[PDB]
């Protein structure tokens, strides 16, 4: 059996919408977090075999923007990359993707993980057959192609009113849910628990560079109070709001894969050995349950019990789904998200799964937990998930 | 692990705005993941995951893969994604499923390309709001899909770096294009395309059409008309319109499981995927790409080039064709049997899926036993993959 | 009183669509104009004082369309010019505007009419204050700023729908009113007696100059079968089509005017003198009505009745109206549009006024009738008219 | 021997470039001009007969914007509306038009001037033809329509240099003029002489209605370093800068005229009577001249002297402009522009020569001037200019 490890990993701050990264591409945040891993591990850009990235929304960004961040980071011509798409899975899949190569013995060195800025999505509209007459629409890519269902034509948040009909999940519990997120996340901020696995990222200006090291989505003093008058976002009856699904981002996030015994090799004491992972399919309409089969066929192949897990990552794309699989599986919700989840840090499409993987690894390092799980759910009606242990 | 492929379908291959001009992607590839299901004898219930390299996206919703997947009537259980390594996508997506069923993650994968040129839009980005002064419309398919992200120039221009690296000449590089349109339309006309093909049905308002021919092949294509075209890329240029490849649409497929489940399921497997790789080259000459990454696939094989019997290297440009063949030094006449992509286009995700049927079939009909599918890459890349009958 | 009269008249062919002026800007078409009433006139360019050329849809072509066509034709800097919007009625009223600036003795020689070019109208929107998500449209002006109503939102072709209603016209009414407009339009062409108002205009091009002296938007051999056949186009229940309304077309059509007594100093025999003119506002929603009101008090204001009027141009915008306008004031109609009129040789918006204008004026002389009125209706809820009678 | 008055005047403060009235339409600044200055007058919406409004950038606004506002303000639907374009000339020669219109004995009451709103300003593209492939530009129509030579392809601020070098007038000359507008202009905001001629506009707000009635874009404490460390805007040598020239501006302003026997038989005192007006045209390429043979044509129409004039507003375009103007002229340049002008007030280009139309009107009633004039420069190469007395 081939064992592949995380030997580092890294990922930029998350960003608000049009915010800290309002005007920075996809792949200089990419090329920031690969240069991260590649010092954390003491490994050089020239040792890489293949850059893997997924990201959701890079029209305008030019060719293969995943070669673009490789090349930016300093990894050598010779090396090659690629982007890839499963939606809010991508950045955890690319991760197992990576794996694989490794697996195989095609790759010895890989930099996986995902990229987003949802703030850099251009508007498009369709113009080689010409308009003779008439209005056209240019249409959002980040709400096209990143936030409707291509199959029912509504947005995720609708996906999430299904899911919250379906397991019955109030409005108080949907916001209950989302007041406690925050504060789990703003309370790690301020310990610093977040320092570890962010590297800051420089936003070079004309009137003055800025660092950015700190989420900015975060908000510091939520309560309940403000969660509970907010108006439904997707249905005028409806339970979600803006304040109890995640928002609009943008981020990188990686990590560097190898061998076990290469990492030995190299004196490299890892974040982790992937022990697992696996994908699954569910209805679209209530894509949100999608981390229920994934995280059981994922625990099934590690041969673990679900109460062997220490420390969890999954995903908070809305309250209502984000409930709906803790009350499914059952894992005790006092090792879920224990520094806050993606309402409160924000949800950059393609880096997401990228992003909890970082926050779970540095946590289990931090607490000294052996076995971890992240996972996801995707738009289209997927989950993803992925089990690391401890070395 | 020996994955097979148990079959394989592709589209015609459009022209830019011709018979798929209103056409998305994800239909052609509906078609396609159909067809090799069919081929095959196999329920799509039974497909584990379905990957589409796509380089040209935007606008077509969430990822198309999975909409694909949908309208082929794989169940909602089954997964999918896109993936983009330029011109490689279509071929590197049947490396990466083969990889899935290796490492036991799946048992049945389909995978290839799907592109839609034609339907790739214009974009701006727009959430700051222009203040003030004129601003660009920006098409897509040229700033993602054709034009150098470091250098800033198109791929035609790597193609006439390669051309004066490998001095190689006009009459050359035309030679080499009226060549590929002759193989091309003689194969076209012999039927050997047929196998491989599946026919789309474009949908209309006054008449549903059925597209099973590739449209791009011209007829007659004399060393004059070639020879009379202005270059395209650089005003004392070698590379043009006629010696260069097209914009184009289609979609193309590979249906992979085990050796031991083609088997049992009485499939007569297309081949047996034995080696692929992927290596890195100089943006600037990324036609080259062809060139490392067949060595490597010939050396994960365990194969010498003498070795093969059928190759398919994709035609980007004459230029970089041309200087692959020179440098590998393989048989031309086992090179490109049926035409390449200067005839048949070049639907960029679809490509690498594109040639890998040609190559396929063309192994079955003729009975060769070692073939090699391979591609440059936009960026600097190449990608190949060897093959053996079974 | 103060006597002003036009001198000569010019009007390009009017170019159907996209058609054969599909990439000439309205004032290349106006230039050609004022060069030609100049030399019918027999007046240099250097005498003239001022151009006023109405234009509904300049968007794109640059600064003060009205002084690029001014200074191409040979007009000198010292001249000046402006352009005006009243709509369909505006190259009408930018004659009655320049006999004012003679009557008031602020110049002596004017040249007047209007320009279109609705196939050159940009699509546009406001980006200034940005998109920060979701789709937007591209507006077509052609449609926003000229063919949709600004008050009740819906297109012109509704306003025709609602005179329909209200005088109870029958499809097959308008239809034989259409089949009429195109029938009378054709012979007309055929016997060459659009000749002596068209000025040929040269479309220059790259593989080669095309001339165009001929009106293209006219049917040849119109049947009442294809107009019967054809599908309402605003009111699915509706009367109203594409063949009973007029189209969308480029064109241009000017006056030289300047006082009676200079006429006479120059010896020039002038196309007839301005007697009155009237606008008049209604309701948007039956604008097609406004020619009533403007013409009983562009009469009234001339001392004319109805009965003395020996030609007749009343604009068809669409045939609903037309009709409706026909029998309300009662006039003959064997004296209406007797070549034709819009339905079959276009509605170049800005241009149109002064289209009618050119007709009425050759037609006039050809026939030796010695009172005239031209008369327009105007989107938003006016009509504009002109009293000409002929020395 | 017709003498026109104008009874009352009005203007909207002058808004900041996407400032004040940054998301507010053209024709709602011009419906609250139109109430002002008939509740100013003491007439009646009723009683007007026309409402005729300068506007150079209406694409996008819909239909004939001005008889968008005239409806707004309540004009009954039998009155007449039409926009018109000369320019920065726009929204004074209105005021001459309508006058003629009485003149003419077509009319009895008219509200004349103009309205702008270049924030609202619109992005265009001619895609009808369909772009087969490549990028195509987004046109600005401010820039295209409003602020760029047709001729000469260049920028308004070009033929300010051009000036500049054939009047030999220093970068210090020009900066010196600059901060004396503002200054004069802050000191004239302080003490209160616009508030007679605002009228304040009520922003229409989600979560706020804002009134509106100061021109936010005087400098206050402008200093004369501030204005020599700018860069030129238009020549790297040059010497015309942001500073020294006017602005990009959204604004509306507009007189309400009758007949001086009408405004007898009502018991108006009127701010003025129009004693001459004139337009002229001069070489695109130094189009800033016009004001001077407009004001001399004006002045001799009238039969003054130029010596016999109390008070001048000469509009603003740019220091190099104004400068030359003032020194061919040779009026004391302490009647000149006493409240400050379009370098610190703004030039809302259609609006503009009615918006000093008021500045003028007020002040001369505030100071008991018996004779005044009003001037403008115009892209293209005109100028127009009006004298007005006192009763
Ligand atoms: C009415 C209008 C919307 C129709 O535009 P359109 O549908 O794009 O024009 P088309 O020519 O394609 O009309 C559709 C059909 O009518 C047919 N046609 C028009 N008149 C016909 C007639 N005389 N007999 C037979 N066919 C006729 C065309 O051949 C066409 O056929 P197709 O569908 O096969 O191409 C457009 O002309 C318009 O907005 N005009 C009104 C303009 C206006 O209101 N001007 C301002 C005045 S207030
Ligand atoms: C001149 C022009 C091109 C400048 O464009 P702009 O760069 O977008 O204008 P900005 O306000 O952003 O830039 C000017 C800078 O000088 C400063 N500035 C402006 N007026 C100043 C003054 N009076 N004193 C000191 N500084 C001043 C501004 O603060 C700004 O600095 P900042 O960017 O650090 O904030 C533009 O205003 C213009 O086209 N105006 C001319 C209008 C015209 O031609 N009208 C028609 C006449 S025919």
């Amino acid at each position: 059996t081939p064992s592949i490890v995380i030997a580092s990993a890294a990922r930029t701050a998350v960003g608000s919408f049009n915010g800290a990264f309002a005007n920075t591409p996809a792949h200089e945040l990419g090329a920031t977090v690969i240069s991260a891993v590649l010092e954390r591990a003491g490994v050089a850009a020239g040792e890489v075999n293949e850059v893997i990235l997924g990201q959701v929304l890079p029209a305008g960004e030019g060719q293969n923007p995943a070669r673009q961040a490789a090349m930016k980071a300093g990894v050598p011509q010779e090396a090659t990359a690629w982007g890839m798409n499963q939606l809010c899975g991508s950045g955890l899949r690319a991760v197992a993707l990576g794996m694989q190569q490794i697996a195989t013995g095609d790759a010895s060195i890989i930099v996986a993980g995902g990229m987003e800025s949802m703030s850099m999505a251009p508007h498009c509209a369709h113009l080689r057959g010409g308009v003779k007459m008439g209005d056209f629409k240019m249409i959002d890519t980040m709400i096209k192609d990143g936030l409707t269902d291509a199959f029912y034509g509504y947005h995720m948040g609708t996906t999430a009113e299904n899911v919250a009909k379906q397991w019955q999940l109030s409005r108080d519990e949907q916001d209950a849910f989302a007041v406690a997120s925050q504060n789990k996340a703003e309370a790690a901020q301020k310990d610093g628990r977040f320092k570890d696995e962010i590297v800051p990222f420089i936003v070079k200006g004309r009137k003055g560079d800025i660092t950015v090291d700190a989420d900015e989505y975060i908000r510091h003093g939520a309560t309940l109070d403000s969660m509970a008058k907010l108006r439904p976002a997707f249905d005028k009856e409806g339970t979600v709001t803006a304040g109890n699904a995640s928002g609009l981002n943008d981020g990188a996030a990686a990590a560097l894969l190898m061998s076990e015994a290469e990492a030995s090799r190299r004196g490299i004491q890892p974040l982790g050995r992937i022990v697992s992972w696996a994908t699954v399919g569910v209805d679209p309409k209530v894509m949100g349950t999608g981390p229920i089969p994934a995280s059981r066929k994922a625990l099934e192949r590690a041969g673990w019990k679900i109460g062997d897990l220490d420390l969890v990552e999954a995903n908070e794309a809305f309250a209502a789904q984000a409930c709906a699989v803790n009350k499914d599986l059952g894992w005790d919700p006092s090792i879920v998200n224990v520094n806050g989840g993606a309402i409160a840090i924000g949800h950059p499409i393609g880096a997401s799964g990228a992003r909890i993987l970082n926050t779970l690894l540095f946590e289990m390092k931090r607490r000294g937990a052996r076995k971890g799980l992240a996972t996801l759910c995707i738009g289209g009606g997927m989950g993803v998930a992925m089990c690391i242990e401890s070395l």
